[PDB]
């Protein structure tokens, strides 16, 4: 199932998603309303809403809740955005100006801590504190997580095992939930409600390492992640099987949080050693795991869009 | 009942309170540490979550669960003082951010973790609330308004209202002892405001960002026309700066701070009748106090 198919079989959900979103831009401060029309209507992807949205249609949901927390789902996400941002100091996403580099960073913060806030008034509304806890534990791991980065030297040492243990336990918990809570919300099995959350987790493994190894696929948003010595996978690959030369020189990036003027060197080191299409290759098992952790559920169409969105992630 | 008989009665309630925070900010990061030794070791008489502890006591409730909502309330005032802390261009931003980020999650989280629906959703309400008051601040100093009471219901008594309310709710109080508590933080919430409010002109900010606060506006209504037009300008224009000594002259002489705390004890004595509806209790006793002692700075 290609990107077309499944954008038709979901093109309704995705609709109501998009007029839930725009309803709850409500509040009598306008800044609030247009900073988050900003964010909203700038061509974002919406896949986590879209998982949400199939996975409670793959366990044969028939209401329509399953939009409401897709919904609140891109709404967590766009607050997320608005603090990384802030805290990344960017100037662009997608294209264009970010929510700080127009209206600032107080703006940017506290728009974002509204759009939160009410993401979660939304899910109250939903009435299951099962998924209030699995999706507030999401989103408070992946902050503890931002802040463990920041206040922490990072170790270039790290074992490969257990930097999928950050990916696993933080960096991908909010795909895992997005999925998860839908099925929660459906009344799914036990073994569907599994199946939907370990897909969820490797969709989003999945979707980090493409991503990761994207941020170094230059000519065409590309060299943030060297520039501030950020220790993602492809670049700690080619430190292990680089050169003791190249290896030394993205050490001392990792180590000073800064590998500005180091992209070309870097790419030719990974270009070396295949780290890029190691880190695709990484990725590919992920999204087989996301892909076999399905079948416990039905076999329907909007099942094989899921399959059809994994494959998608790592092209 | 003073303040020391009221630190006394509240005690192994605040004690619990004081381990909830600590347990639920012990980190691997040393800032996020040290916050949870400066709340509970801070300078102030935590009315927050006294409040809190106190409201669920005064209906009957017997359980330790009201220590959770104590210990959130506070983790929701700081999270949003530290978000207050982030700047433009003119502790830094990325850890103020994040690391109100962090307790203001861990606050849902504990919200949820009480299991009530009822709970949630007037909890998740006010945060909702207070977080459009601080954007209307942010809108407010760049278009400053002579208006008159809605920033500091948003800012502060909001959170006090959904604490003594929450708290009556946990206890599962009769829907009169809900409404009498949850009045009684909103009124001492706005006490509480007003309260400091005045006390500004006593560290100062408040005028140098010629932010329109009641003292304020007060004195730009009653004082001479060159204090009035002073004042004025410096509302409009965001900026009264070295200005103090001349704004003092005006508030004393047309009695602009009396005026204000007399407003504050306005407030106090709606925050105390509206408890009138619970029993009467050394609870009950200590929440009429702590009105009182809101009011007298
Ligand atoms: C009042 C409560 C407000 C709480 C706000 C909840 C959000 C937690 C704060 C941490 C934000 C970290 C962003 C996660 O990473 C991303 C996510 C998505 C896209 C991205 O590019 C990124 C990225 O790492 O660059």
């Amino acid at each position: 199932m290609n990107l077309e198919k499944i954008n038709e079989l979901t093109a309704q959900d995705m609709a109501g998603v998009n007029a839930a979103i725009l309803e709850q831009l409500n509040s009598d401060v306008q800044l609030i309303n247009q900073l988050g029309y900003y964010i909203v209507s700038g061509g974002g992807k919406r896949i986590r809403p879209m998982i949400a949205v199939l996975a409670a249609r793959a366990v044969g949901y028939e209401g329509n809740a399953h939009v409401t927390i897709a919904a609140l789902i891109e709404f967590i996400h766009t607050a997320t955005l608005l603090h990384d941002d802030v805290v990344d100091e960017s100037d662009m996403r997608r294209g264009k100006a970010t929510a700080n580099a127009a209206f600032g960073n107080a703006a940017s913060v506290l728009v974002g801590d509204f759009i939160y806030t009410r993401a979660f008034q939304m899910m109250t509304s939903l009435g299951s504190l099962k998924v209030l806890e699995v999706m507030s534990e999401a989103v408070n791991v992946i902050a503890e997580g931002e802040v463990l980065q920041l206040m922490n030297v990072n170790d270039p040492d790290i074992t490969e095992e257990n930097y999928m243990r950050v990916i696993y336990s933080k960096t991908a918990r909010l795909f895992e939930a997005a999925a998860q809570c839908s099925g929660i919300l459906a009344g799914c099995t036990p073994e569907e409600e599994k199946g939907l959350q370990d897909y969820g987790r490797y969709l989003g493994t999945a979707f980090q390492l493409i991503d990761d190894l994207l941020d170094y696929n230059a000519d065409g948003n590309v060299g943030d992640d060297l520039n501030e010595g950020k220790p993602t996978l492809p670049l700690l690959h080619a430190m292990h099987h680089g050169t003791p030369e190249q290896a030394q020189m993205i050490r001392t990036a990792i180590e000073q949080g800064n590998g500005r003027h180091l992209l070309e060197p870097v790419l030719e080191a990974m270009n070396a050693c295949g780290s890029l299409e190691w880190t695709r290759q990484r990725a590919e098992e992920e999204a087989d795991k996301a892909i076999a952790a399905l079948q416990v559920l039905p076999d329907t169409p909007w099942r094989e869009a899921l399959i059809g969105l994994a494959h998608i992630a790592v092209q």
